[PDB]
């Protein structure tokens, strides 16, 4: 009937109804749990050769429209029926159909609302939508992307926004951003064996080089936008520095911290995800919210596969870096976390600590269960990379399921592309 | 064929073969992930009215024996066939069958080896087994339990051990320990609205009271062993204080920490789990390993539903306790963690920090994949309650599945019991 869910901190019980509306198949098998997998197929929406079969498209389209129209406080029945009619008509005449701007807006928010890996979802109703569905060239994509960065940044007072490019038609005319995120640093494998910058963007940095990009060989070199429009080969565009707002890292007590020469971009903007709504798919829809301190302090700065600054922040702190039991790592990471929070705060750049964020997500869950009987949640992603059980979300049992609309992952474009 | 598994820190890839030997059904559905659930039915082995049907028992028995005999470096084929024969014969003559001591030993280690929620599994081959299958009375159970505590404690130099009581026969003659763990503190709901001791053992403390136990009304009152033998009503036995070794908490720098009057028992011994091996089930088999610092420092001391000492350790540290963004909670918990590690170390009581433990588990995973093509792992339990991504296990993708033998959870006895 429904699944019982308990919060082991408050003791509160919730009943999940929403999981019934879930998609065909999720990430887990009957005899095994695959929730730990980063990129499961169930979370990926790949390439195509032909348009979406009419028989699959129509039911999905109708279902989305009913969801949309079933939203408003006082239903616009005539318009509801009228839209159902016009959409069917449009589908049988064009193959595909176009969403109204108000439907797109609703779609992007619901998709975000349905992101089981996002902890910022209490902000779901505050999202600026940039309609770039009429875009046709790489240069036009680039221009739209610049307006996005500029708007979202708002001189540190970050605003959530998303830019929707033309929907996938036949699949051989996809608009795609080859970057992971709008703003990201380069990673180079230097002559002395080491690695400079972001070691995660290594393979992609090479790709940019091979496409004629000028490697500035640093630690924080903002990578170029690699845009592909209407299926054509990707064109390389460098992002105007005036647009890339950064925060230089400094500890509020350790004056030697700034001597580390660390900084990070203020804009977290996912660039490679696909929006699925009512049978339609938008393989290019960069979006952004604002940063949660731990993303930078813990993952970007302390991951072994990333900047890996733990050992030296430990050393400069005077901790017993060669004795794991001293819990030096716990001490360092925390100080790096406050550096990040302090730095963003000082420079007036929006950011949220993982504790306040968790609390708000909990509030969101409560709002969501009451409002629609559920909230798809991926515990493994929602629980911060540090201070796990100190957070409320750690004690909250959750159900992870794929609804619709939804933001899917897609196969890396350079692996599946035509080179003319 | 097999599932590809990647470690995002080292980049290393492993192929899981073992998941094929998994049990009928796990915790997850086809369209939803239930990995976040604490007590799923797939991890629970409940009550019974009748013995295990012969047709189910035999294949399981044979399968276990083949596993057992397929273990030895040089197979004892004659004995293998001979055991297969004697076991079948014993089953068709008695209904059930008895494991040899060497098989039990193998069984307990494999079960531990198959515990997806245990991070201490690199120690799987070092386990003392106490054969109490001949036990018949509560007083005898109590005596066995005392020998266990005494042996395991070893005056601080903790030794992993397990005590196997008589296997479930018809199901109405079960030996069961009503306690969560061998040693645990009481929790009382005091007259002034507050709660003293362990708030998690509240309901159980009442049960002990209702059974004629003398409530000492403190914060660290070692609860009584509530034993049920051969299905008879549970008999209350108080644990001899000389057996319960404790560690008083003290910070190596904050002399005011001991003023908190905190301590914890040195022996983590799970008391309510069931061992399943070759179609057989032992609903009473208390076991223990040693503590991982975070269990005490983070969960026992900082959980809101437990001792909840975060706010005051924060206050005494002088931190901005009313400003979440100050990350005071991160600062406190870490200091509490070092207090625990320091205290156990000072008093010569075995303990392991979460970092060294994680590293060893990673080593175990590697050994296990090479040795048998897999390692059932529950990421949600294996990743420490603090310093998540600072740990290696956080970046390791894992498959969670139920093998055999296995340690299952069981329904709380007071909910399903006869009262004569
Ligand atoms: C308003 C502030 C927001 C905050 C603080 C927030 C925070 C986060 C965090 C911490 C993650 C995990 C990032 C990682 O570990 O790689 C995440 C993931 C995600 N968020 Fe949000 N978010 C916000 C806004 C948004 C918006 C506006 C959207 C979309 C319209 C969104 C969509 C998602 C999606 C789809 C993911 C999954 C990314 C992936 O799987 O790689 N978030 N968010
Ligand atoms: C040698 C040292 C060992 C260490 C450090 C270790 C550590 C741990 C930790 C941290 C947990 C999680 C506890 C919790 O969060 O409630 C756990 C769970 C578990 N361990 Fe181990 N363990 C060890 C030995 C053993 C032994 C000897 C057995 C069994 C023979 C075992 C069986 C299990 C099982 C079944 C669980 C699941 C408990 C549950 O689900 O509540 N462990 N262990
Ligand atoms: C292997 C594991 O799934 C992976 O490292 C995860 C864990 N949780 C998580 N959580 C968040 N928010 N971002 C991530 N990148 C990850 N990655
Ligand atoms: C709700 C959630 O599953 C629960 O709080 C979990 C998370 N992980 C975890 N991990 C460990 N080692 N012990 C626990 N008690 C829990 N409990
Ligand atoms: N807050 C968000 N989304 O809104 N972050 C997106 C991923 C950013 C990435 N984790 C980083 O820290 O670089
Ligand atoms: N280390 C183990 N098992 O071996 N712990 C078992 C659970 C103990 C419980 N987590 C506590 O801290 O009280
Ligand atoms: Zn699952």
């Amino acid at each position: 009937q429904y699944v019982r869910i308990k919060n082991w901190g408050s003791g509160e019980i919730l009943h999940d109804t929403l999981h019934h509306k879930a998609t065909s198949d999720f990430t887990c098998k009957s005899k095994s749990c695959l929730g730990s997998i980063m990129n499961p197929k169930s979370l990926t929406r790949g390439p195509r050769d032909k348009p979406t079969p009419l028989e699959e498209l129509l039911p999905h389209a109708i279902e989305f429209i009913n969801q949309y129209y079933g939203s408003f406080k006082e239903a616009k029945i005539e318009e509801h029926l009228a839209r159902l009619e016009a959409v069917t008509k449009e589908i049988e005449t064009t193959g595909t159909y176009q969403l109204t701007l108000d439907e797109l807006i609703f779609a992007t928010k619901m998709a975000w609302r349905n992101a089981p890996r996002c902890i910022g979802r209490i902000q779901w109703s505050n999202l600026q939508v940039f309609d770039a569905r009429n875009c046709s060239t790489a240069q036009e994509m680039f221009q739209h992307i610049c307006r996005h960065i500029l708007y979202a940044t708002n001189n540190g007072n970050i605003r959530s926004a998303i830019t929707v490019f033309p929907q996938r038609s036949d699949g051989k005319h996809d608009f795609r951003l080859w970057n992971s995120q709008l703003i990201r640093y380069a990673g180079y494998q230097m002559p002395d064996g080491t690695i400079r910058g972001d070691a995660a963007t290594l393979e992609f940095t090479q790709l940019c080089i091979d496409l004629g990009w000028k490697p500035r060989y640093g630690r924080f070199d903002v990578l170029p936008l690699v845009l592909q429009a209407d299926g054509q080969d990707p064109e390389v565009f460098e992002i105007p520095p005036d647009l890339v707002l950064e925060v230089t890292m400094e500890h509020p007590k350790y004056e030697w911290f700034q001597e580390l020469g660390l900084k990070w971009y203020a804009l977290p903007a996912v660039a490679n995800m696909l929006l699925e709504v009512g049978g339609l798919e938008f393989p290019a829809c960069p979006f952004n919210g604002w940063y949660m301190g731990t993303e930078i302090g813990v993952r970007d700065f302390c991951d072994t596969q990333r900047y890996n600054i733990l050992e030296e922040v430990g050393r400069r702190m005077g901790l017993e870096t060669h004795t794991l039991a001293s819990l030096w790592k716990d001490r360092a990471v925390t100080e790096i976390n406050v550096a990040v929070l302090h730095s963003f705060q000082k420079q007036n750049v929006t950011i949220m600590d993982h504790h306040t964020a968790s609390e708000s997500f909990m509030k969101h869950m409560q709002n969501e269960y009451r409002a629609r009987g559920g909230c798809p949640a991926d515990w493994i992603w929602l629980v911060p990379p540090v201070s796990g059980s100190i957070t409320p979300v750690f004690h909250q049992e959750m159900l992870n399921y794929v609804l619709s609309p939804f933001y899917y992952y897609q196969i890396e474009p350079w692996k599946t592309h035509i080179w003319q």
